Order: C-alpha cells, then structure tokens, then sequence
C-alpha cells in the first residue's frame, strides 16, 4: 500500500476548505499540474481522494458498490429528502431494480406526449415576459422547469395541484441539502430541518391522495406514473404507495434543477455567441418546416446543431460537479493504494475540460463534437451523466426537455448578454448557479 500524494495544510480542521470553496475548478486544475491524476486532502475533518482524467476515474465509474459505497457518504443526506424504502436507503441491488422501473417508464412513447406538454407549458410561461426586456433566466426556467418535470413525471393530476405552496415544499425539500445537514446532529431543531420535514410529509400526503386516486379508477392512463403502479420487483413485489412517492420525489428534484442550471448557462452561451444562436434558429426551421408547427419527438431528434449546444453547455457546466463513494474496501489507481475509509471524488467538471484532451478546452464549441474528440475518444473524459453502476437514467428525459424548452426559447425570443457580461459562476449554492443571471430578449423575427 502506496498511499496517493497528500496536499498538506497548516489549517487544522478546515483544511483547504475556504480555497477549494473559492474556486474548486482551479483548485482541482492546479493539484492536477503538481500531483498527477490521483491525490488526497483534508477538508472539514474529512480525508478526500480526488480521480482526475479518464483512466483514474475509471476506478470509481467501474467499481462495485461494496467496495466503493455509495449511501455512505450520501444516505444520511437524501433519506429524510426522498424518503425510505428508496434511493439510499436501501441496499444498492435493490436500487437498480428501482431504476430498471423507472428507465422503463422513461420511454419513447411517453416522450411523445412530453414534448407537446412541454411545449405548451413553455409558450403559456413566457407570455408573462411580453414582447422584450432583461429578466432572470434562471428563476424563469427554475419556475418552468418544475411545472413541465411535474406534468411529464407525476401526470396531469399531481401537476394541477401545483401552486405555489407546492413549490415552495419542493423548495424546503431542497433545503435538506445543506452544510447544515452536513455539519450537524439531525435531532436539531434548525429551521431547515423542520421545514424540509413538514414538506416531507405534506408532499408524500399529496402523493398518497393522487395515488390512490388512480388505483381506484378506471381509466387506463399511459404515464410515468402508471408504469410505477404496474411495476414489480424480482420477487414479485409491487410498490407500496410510500415507496412510489419516495421515487415521485427524487424524480422532481432530479428532473429540476440540473435541467434548469443548465437550461440557464445554454441561453447566456448563445446570447454571447450571436451567430451560433441565428443558425440554431435557422434550423428550427429547416427541420420543422418555416411555418414552424408544434414540435414533435422526431423533429427534436433532427435537432442535431441544438443538440450539440446542450452537449457542449454540459462539458462546460455539467449541474454535478462531483461523485462521491465511500472506499470499505482498499483500492488500486494509478499505482496507489486507497485506504478504506477515504472518500473517493471524480469531477466531471475537470475531466471535460483538460488541456491533454480538449483543444481550446474553454471555448463554447458545439463544433468540436464533428471531429475526433474525447467524448468518442476515451471511456471517461467526457461524463456529465457518469457511468457505471450509479448512471444516470434521466439523460434521453433531459434531452427532451431542455430540447423543447430551448426550441421554443429561440421561435419565441433572441437573446443578448447585458453590457456583454456573461455571468460568472456562484460556488455557494449546491449547484453552481450563474451569478446574477439577468438576460435581455426581444421577440423574434
Ligand atoms: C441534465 C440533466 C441531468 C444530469 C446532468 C444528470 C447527471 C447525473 C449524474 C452525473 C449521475 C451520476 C451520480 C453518481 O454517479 O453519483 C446521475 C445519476 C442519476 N440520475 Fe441523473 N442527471 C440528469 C437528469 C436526471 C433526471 C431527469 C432523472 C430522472 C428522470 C435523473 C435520475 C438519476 C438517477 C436515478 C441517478 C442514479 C443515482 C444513483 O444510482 O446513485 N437524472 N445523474
Ligand atoms: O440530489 C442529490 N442527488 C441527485 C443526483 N442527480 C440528480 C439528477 N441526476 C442525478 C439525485 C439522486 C437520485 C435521485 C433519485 C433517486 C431515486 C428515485 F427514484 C428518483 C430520483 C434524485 C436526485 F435528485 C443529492 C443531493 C445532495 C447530496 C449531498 N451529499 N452530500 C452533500 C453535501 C455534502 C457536504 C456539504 C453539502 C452537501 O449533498 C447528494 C445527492
Ligand atoms: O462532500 C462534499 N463537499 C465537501 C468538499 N469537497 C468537494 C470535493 N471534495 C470535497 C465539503 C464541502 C463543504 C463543507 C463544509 C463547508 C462549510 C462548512 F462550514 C463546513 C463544511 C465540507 C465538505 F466536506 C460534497 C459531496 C457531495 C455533493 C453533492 N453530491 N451531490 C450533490 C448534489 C446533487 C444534486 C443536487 C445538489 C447537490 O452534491 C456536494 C458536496
């Protein structure tokens, strides 16, 4: 056992806590130049071993999940969120199965009813925004997007119950993601806590209403929310109502904030880049005809410039920064041996974005992805959806409806940075929000 390089610091308990907070990218980037692709620090109390490019995070993206864990480092967190029986709280074979059903329910059929609900929810939306002005991008989709995720995820039912005292349950729930949470005892009674709680058990209520709503009725509905109440385990077992409610809400919060963060950075690009933002619309066009008809799931598929504008925006500000496991068991990379105990991390942030693999790494290129580059080139350069066991199963759902959503964006209004300020990123919320993510628009053409 050859322990990795560790970056020593003088600070007792925080470590490099307070420069890693600043600006975590940097951070990364330079222990990467010093260190290699595998090192280890102290951070808040904490040892952490960061795997950086392709062939070093290949350890964490194939790995078992007895040997480097999952709910470990995460459970303690997500469980008063999601709820029991569901996620982490279960061991992780029970969880793929959990995902197999929903991967299940996240089906072309299904999509093809999402794009025209995402599309209508998107027009009704931004009727409030007129004909131009300058308003916040990110609050715009953050508020959207948790209506179209609704309506797609829960169904038409749950999705006209939400008014804003839903919203904002679904915001306290949120608030259960906090250094707070972290940092301290759960049997504190924190504001937070109390609030993410009581939204707990407000929002699964909701839930349970709807659910057994739908049990009772006769009319055979084909959505998301079906496929749970049909779905069964190996052995047999359907769901009980606590645990479709528990997987109700991860779909949310999941469905949310990493389509709305994102959502939000693709507009700020395409404002920078002009001429990028007039050919995307160009090929809304070309593909749905000049009349511009209401979007379809195949038309969305021929999207091909747009999509390589969300592929890229995600190689640039992929919404999870980081991955996390717990070693139980120790593990060799890179010709060092991880102890058990340490904290395994992979930013797919870094690994987008190296200067061994990207050329003109920092550049907003939708381009790049006609040549060779990493994302086809290596198993793990390119990962914004991860790999593996934990993998995400909502990226084709994302893709929906960041598709729509942009696609109707661009027939409604043209998009300009303010004073050519592209937004700057803010480290100190959970996901790195653009800060003061102001945009103007005026109506298209
Ligand atoms: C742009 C949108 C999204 C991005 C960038 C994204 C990213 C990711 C990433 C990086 C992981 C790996 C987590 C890890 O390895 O620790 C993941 C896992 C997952 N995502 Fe997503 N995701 C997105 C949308 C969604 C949506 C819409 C859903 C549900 C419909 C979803 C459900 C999941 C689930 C269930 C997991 C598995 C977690 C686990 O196995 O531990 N995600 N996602
Ligand atoms: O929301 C979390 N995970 C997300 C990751 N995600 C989102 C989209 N694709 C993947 C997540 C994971 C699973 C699910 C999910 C699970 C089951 C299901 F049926 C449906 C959805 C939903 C999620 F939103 C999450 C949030 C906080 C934390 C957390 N862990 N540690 C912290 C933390 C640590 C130190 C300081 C501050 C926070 O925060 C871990 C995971
Ligand atoms: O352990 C986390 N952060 C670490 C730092 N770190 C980052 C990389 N390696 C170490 C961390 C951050 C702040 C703090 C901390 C900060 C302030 C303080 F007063 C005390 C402690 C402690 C930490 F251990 C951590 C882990 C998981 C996540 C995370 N995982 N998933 C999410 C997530 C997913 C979806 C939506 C929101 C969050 O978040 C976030 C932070």
């Amino acid at each position: 056992g050859k322990l990795p390089p560790y970056i020593f610091s003088p600070i007792p308990f925080l470590g490099h806590a307070i420069a890693f907070g600043k600006s975590p990218i940097e951070f990364l980037e330079n222990a990467y130049e010093k260190y290699g692709p595998v090192f280890s620090f102290t951070m808040v109390g904490k040892t952490f071993t960061y795997l950086l490019g392709s062939d070093a995070a290949a350890l964490l993206f194939n790995s078992k999940n007895e040997d480097l864990n999952a709910e470990d480092v995460y459970s303690r967190l997500t469980t008063p969120v999601f709820g029991k029986g569901v996620a982490y709280d279960v061991p992780n074979p029970v969880f793929l199965e959990q995902k197999k059903m929903l991967k299940s329910g996240l089906n072309i059929a299904h999509f093809k009813q999402h794009v025209s609900i995402i599309e209508k929810e998107t027009k009704e939306y931004f009727e409030s925004w007129g004909e131009s002005g300058e308003k916040n991008v990110f609050e715009a989709l953050s508020e959207l997007i948790i209506l179209t995720a609704s309506h797609c995820l829960h169904g038409k039912e749950i999705r006209s119950q939400l008014n804003e005292k839903v919203a904002q349950l679904y915001a306290d729930l949120d608030g259960g993601f906090s250094h707070a949470a972290w940092l301290l005892p759960g049997w504190l009674p924190l504001p937070s806590f109390r609030r993410r709680d009581r939204a707990h058990r407000e929002i699964k209520d909701i839930f349970y209403k709807a659910i057994q709503k739908r049990r009772q009725s006769q009319e055979k509905i084909d959505d998301i929310l079906q496929t749970l109440l049909d779905a069964t385990y190996k052995d047999g077992r359907p769901l009980t109502d606590d645990e479709v409610a528990g997987m109700l809400i991860g779909l949310l919060l999941a469905g949310q904030h990493t389509s709305s963060t994102t959502s939000a950075w693709m507009g700020f690009f395409l404002a920078r880049d002009k001429t990028l933002q007039k050919k995307c619309y160009l090929e809304q066009k070309t593909v749905c005809g000049e009349n511009l008809p209401p979007l379809t799931y195949d038309q969305l598929k021929d999207l091909n410039l747009l999509d390589r504008c969300i592929k890229e925006t995600l190689r640039l500000r992929p919404p999870i920064m980081i991955m996390m496991r717990m070693a139980r068991t120790p593990q060799t990379v890179a010709g060092y041996t991880i102890p058990p105990g340490h904290q395994v991390c992979v930013s797919p942030t870094v690994n987008q974005r190296l200067k061994d693999s990207w050329v003109e790494r920092l550049d907003f290129n939708p381009d790049r992805y006609l040549q060779d580059n990493p994302a086809s080139g290596e198993k793990f350069a390119y990962v914004p959806f991860g790999a593996g066991r934990h993998r995400c199963i909502g990226e084709n759902f994302a893709y929906v409806q960041i598709k729509t959503i942009w696609s109707t964006m661009l027939r409604l209004y043209e998009f300009d940075l303010i004073d050519g300020y592209f937004p700057t990123v803010n480290y100190t919320t959970m996901i790195h929000t653009p800060e003061n993510p102001v945009i103007r628009y005026k109506r298209r053409s």
